[PDB]
């Protein structure tokens, strides 16, 4: 209620016609968040594209697919994947996208081992990005392995902005539940008004993902996760021993409970565990083409 109805309102907001007028060779490489993501192929150049497809009959909230559209508009960066057009095929959105061919960091982190100059480097990208986006009202509300995306040599981006949504002013807090169960904030899933601390609760969940190869509680049913999320102590690594006092020391200015507390992106930044960060050259043996 209704189907026809959000095709129009989706029409207005896109540019028109069909882009498989200019892409041959769809190939499904994955699917997250909201639809499914395939590479295609420029005809005029051989120069390859990522295109994120959406049914709109399939979304829980079909409103959040005009996120995907305020992020392209507004918030261009380097450690943001670039959105260049969008379509309405048939039932479906398609976003064609700046396609991320080193795939996404969730192979890397349950493949193999990431040494700290390499876990550091990927949260310098993305504190970076966050930095950015949170100084503008934006959460992007699903950050996690999934979420973020490699280039061959080894760029970092954010991706998959379907769930994200804007602080102001008038609206400093958000109510929605929203993520992915292991990863979300403990405020978040205590229904409490929430910001963007909550994207750095996710950080801290991921550089978990990065050491242990996990998010904790990933064995327990998703909803089990999450209250044990809610009701305990912050989450501990499993492999405590293996991590530097500096990751350490980090590690605790993210997953603080007290959202008012929690360390935010702009001052993470300065944090001296970020001093071991490497080049995006660093990142390049961990990818699948590379490793043996």
């Amino acid at each position: 209620v209704s189907h026809e109805q959000f095709r129009a309102a989706l029409q207005l907001v896109v540019d028109p016609g069909d882009p498989r007028s200019y892409l041959d060779n769809f190939i499904k490489i994955g699917e997250g968040s909201t639809g499914i993501v395939c590479i295609a192929t420029v005809r005029s150049s051989g120069k390859l594209v990522a295109v994120k497809k959406m049914d709109l009959r399939k979304q829980q909230r079909r409103e959040l697919l005009f996120n995907e559209v305020v992020i392209m508009r507004d918030y261009q960066h380097e450690n943001v994947v670039e959105m260049y057009n969008s379509y309405l095929v048939g039932d479906e959105l398609w976003v064609v996208m700046e396609f991320l061919e080193g795939g996404a960091l969730t192979d890397i982190v349950t493949h193999t081992r990431m040494n700290e100059e390499q876990i550091a480097a990927v949260c310098l990208a993305v504190l970076q990005a966050l930095s950015v986006l949170h100084a503008q009202g934006v959460i992007h509300r699903d950050i996690k392995s999934d979420s973020i995306l490699l280039t061959h040599d080894g760029r970092v981006k954010l991706s998959d902005f379907g769930f994200c949504a804007q602080v102001s002013k008038e609206v400093p807090r958000r109510k929605s539940l929203v993520g992915t169960p292991y990863w979300m904030a403990p405020e978040l899933i205590s229904r409490l008004p929430y910001g963007p601390e909550v994207d750095i609760w996710s950080l801290g969940i991921m550089v978990i993902e990065m050491v242990d190869g996990e998010p904790p509680y990933f064995n327990e049913p998703p909803l089990k996760a999450m209250k044990m999320i809610r009701d305990n102590l912050p989450p501990r690594l499993k492999n405590l021993h293996k991590v530097s006092p500096s990751l350490k020391g980090f590690l605790d200015r993210l997953l603080v409970r007290d959202p008012a507390q929690r360390a935010t992106a702009a001052e993470l930044l300065k944090h001296p565990f970020l001093a071991k960060a490497g080049p995006p050259a660093s990142i390049v043996p961990l990818m699948r083409q590379n490793r043996t």
